[PDB]
């Protein structure tokens, strides 16, 4: 029972540091996510425009 | 002893399971960046276009 207390205890610290550095990748990854969006909603209003300057035309 | 067996099992499943959530969430939300991404770049090209279009006209 001891050794296997101890195996586990070292096991499952191990899981947790893995999943606190899960936790800041996926925070670059959320940043990311919001920069990468808003450049593509400003690209849709200027097709806006493009779009409508060529009906126009 | 066997107690603290217990709880060190159920902590360490915990931990695991934690884990796993974070990863899956990091592979998608990934994912939909890279995809984002390439389509940025489409649009930089559809702009170009657009330039070359507006001016013909």
């Amino acid at each position: 029972i001891e050794s296997d207390l101890e195996r586990a205890e070292e096991r499952a610290e191990l899981s947790e540091g893995k999943c606190a550095e899960l936790e800041e990748e996926l925070k670059t990854v959320t940043n990311n996510l919001k920069s990468l969006e808003a450049q593509a909603e400003k690209y849709s209003q200027k097709e806006d425009k493009y779009e409508e300057e060529i009906k126009v035309l």
